[PDB]
């Protein structure tokens, strides 16, 4: 196992794109959602759990999600990268960038959640709920899926995360939302939401490309259906916005590009440019539909939670349509039928969106007996 | 033909860097030269128009614009990328990259139409416009310089873009400001224009250097001759500035810059850094007194038309001069004259005017008989 | 010597990301942090002084910092990079790439100073300053440290520019601040200075990971210990702030973003992942203590310039401890004790300490017998 300079370059740049979706991608996006009033503490609390995460994840998340250990969890022979050998490779990059690149995933995974939350909920409540929720949640959701554990054993397809980031985010969200958040705001700054929305979107590319490991014919598949869905999902929301609405929306057209990013993440690198036109088009229309009727049983910004929920479950199962060869993708594993692959998507979602809810419920209700969750 | 992974990484994160130009550097560049009251709906119309052109590119674009043909146009071969091979290598990168990379370059090139006429058109008749301009216009062109066409085949030089994009778009833009747009505003948001500006730089490095299609001794020269026609440029900028106005300003050092980076756009991959700073200065300067003038026969931003056209023939004509080996350029092409470059710079420069204008005007008119051109 | 591809695209992008350091990342971090009537004056020198380092580094700078001479400084044999041919290969990459990273170092360190001075000095005089200091500070620092000087030559460790870039700018900056400077305002725009902060810290990984000069094991070293310092500094500074005034501050955390950034800089490249966080937690601390001292003896923003100065002389100082075997970092040199690193180091801090304040006492006094420092 040699390390190739050209992976360990491409991965490296990767990671620093992921990281910028959430310093400041989600921080920018989440800031023109919210009061005025409420923004330099939401931008904090995305700061320093953003710090939060970083060094949990190199004392013993990293060793957690990836190492070997059983079904569910790694193991602790990680701690802090002991044992692991600056030479060490893992694919065909150096082990060290793999911990960086997996790392800045599970930095966005809690941005998404800390952003819309943060104005609800006391600042040292925010910090027992990430060590809760990342350490039993995240961890073994990326366990499962990327670190050989249940999921990957059994064939799951998620090229990005649309179950470890996607979904798992949005579930932890609608929890808190469900327990805190104000009951009935018209955004204050959308210059700074579309800013917000362009970083995520630019960066998307580390992390949607980024995850083939390697600079080959994967990432730049994966590279192109990003570019596609993000387009036709853009194109998707606004003809809906148009058609129901009158006219399209700026707001509109932003949440119609997460919908085509969140609906291509677990699929980008499986399908084909049809298969990501397609899967764009209606993540747009089913974030849209999502959204509309999350706000019909909703005064905080869920908008990311009902995009990311909704687009991250249609991405998941369309995945397990489009990776079939006759559909241009490269093909399911040797002996799979669409229909056993297609079971085991919704099976993974299934898995995801119960072990994420039970988590978050336990991290509030934690954070809440022990400092009070709810701002004083 | 191999595909070269650190070709291929390079070429990524180019097409990523080309991308943020658009999303969100044009928009934020123009967000702050527009009245408040009409920024949202521009960046809603830079959004949709950028979504419209990365699946046009597509469906058909890059077949049309990229697939062999005659002179003018390619083939209807490539469509929705069929019968392109997953590990088709085009050059030294796979060719699904080439598709990205060339398609990116296509929407800066919208958006920078787009952004400033927003304001004055009906959000239908943009993507009528946008529709006939990028298929009868733009895909032409790039066929005609960089895809085996007319100008291509007379050994027409033009690294990255001067005609292509540059020339291209000014023209388009400039037909636009003469048809339609509020004849008599001072700049609301300079930070905003100053960090459209700035990513529009940083952008601008994979534009540039990523047009030399590997990460070699070329794309490191473009690289250099970039950073060195930008600072020449606003040096230039600034000091005509303080010449004639007495002082320099934030709106000029930004577009000094822009004049930097257009006029040194066809030229980069070809010359010396010292043509690059003779390039930036005499670019500068003359975006300076372009500005002027165009203002002397113009309430709608055009500055960027008029730093674009006048900076983008500076710097095609330029290119003619200083590819030249006697003054530190690459060199002209075997048994070619400074003379006869010159001449097919200048026929370069005419038939992209000529035909974007053309093209530009059957666009609005389009529109106009189909939807109504000014906005209701 | 051959050039490889793989650490020319590395090489050429981290470049992109050290001068989206400065633009727009300086420029938007000191643009939140002055009154409103001086943010497009100060935006405007920003602009025009780094295009001014752009064109003398160009010139001369990389002649006389990284040529062959004495201990002091180089040569001029590489005037306008004159003798230089295109495939001169540096170390792994073209030298040409290795100009413009060397470059875009000079670029960051200059806008550090001129962003908290810009507000109190003259136009023309900021133009003469940095002419001066360029010249016979930051070139022979760079000469001495990287070019194969005096520190280099006696072992100095400053792996990405603890003295060249931060202690070398925050003694000139606070020369300025003593001489000029408004004698005793709360910052004006938060959010701009987050984002400027998190525009910083991406940048930083090309400025911290592409100082190894290659996409190897130390590249990703360098990289890992880039986000553990950062976020073990954002922890350590944030935890003070509680302790001391009761609850953290966006300040706050995006000033222990940079003291971790700054302490990490000159140990990156030859730490362990224990000694970075170990670090990164003092260098919060010691920045927090830092800026709350100066404060106490300062009406201009020099958060930068106590964050830069202190964390920079802590960074270089346990760069002399933490670089040891036993500690997990790479190993000093053969022959050499920790005790005999450790003097090394504050030989080298002493030295840019002195240097640095006497070329700025030089450059400022020039300007103002020249055109007058303190603006009109």
């Amino acid at each position: 196992a040699v390390a190739d300079k050209a992976d360990n370059a491409f991965m490296m740049i990767c990671t620093a794109l992921v990281l910028f979706m959430t310093i400041p991608g989600i921080a920018l996006f989440y800031g023109g959602l919210i009061r005025g009033k409420n923004v330099l503490s939401m931008l904090t609390q995305v700061t320093v759990t953003f710090a939060l995460v970083c060094i949990l994840w190199v004392v013993y998340g990293y060793s957690l999600a990836f190492g070997e250990g059983n079904n569910f969890f790694g193991n602790i022979n990680w701690l802090m990268l002991k044992n692991i050998e600056l030479t060490a490779v893992m694919g065909s990059i150096y082990q060290y960038i793999h911990v960086a690149f997996q790392g800045s995933f599970a930095c966005i995974t809690v941005g998404l959640i800390v952003g819309a939350l943060a104005e609800r909920i006391r600042f040292s409540a925010v910090l027992i709920f990430v060590v809760v929720w990342l350490t039993l949640s995240y961890i073994p959701i990326a366990h499962m899926v990327w670190g050989g554990g249940l999921l990957a054993s059994h064939g799951a397809l998620d090229f990005a995360g649309g179950t470890v980031v996607a979904i798992n985010a949005a579930i932890a969200g609608l929890v808190g939302a469900y327990l805190i958040g104000k009951r009935v705001f018209k955004p204050h700054n959308l210059p700074m939401v579309f800013t917000g929305t362009a970083i995520l979107y630019i960066g998307w590319f580390g992390f949607n490309a980024g995850s083939a490991g390697t600079a080959n014919e994967i990432a730049a598949l994966a590279f192109v259906n990003t570019v596609v869905a993000t387009a036709a999902a853009i194109l998707g929301w606004i003809f809906g916005e148009w058609a129901l609405r009158g006219k399209p929306s700026l707001l509109g057209a932003c949440s119609g590009a997460i919908a085509g990013l969140v609906g291509v993440t677990p699929a980008c690198g499986y399908i084909g440019v049809g298969g990501a036109l397609i899967i764009g088009v209606v993540a747009g229309l089913a974030g849209l539909w999502g959204v509309t009727m999350l706000k019909r049983l909703l005064d905080d910004p869920c908008d990311v939670f009902g995009v990311a929920g909704v687009c991250g479950i249609v991405g998941c199962i369309m995945t397990g349509i489009f990776a079939a060869s006759s559909l241009g993708g490269v093909g399911f594993a040797e002996g799979v039928t669409m229909g056993h692959q297609l079971l085991v998507q919704l099976e993974s979602i299934a898995i995801t969106i119960v072990w994420s809810g039970v988590v978050a419920f336990i991290g509030y209700k934690l954070a809440d007996l022990t400092v009070g969750l709810r701002v004083p």
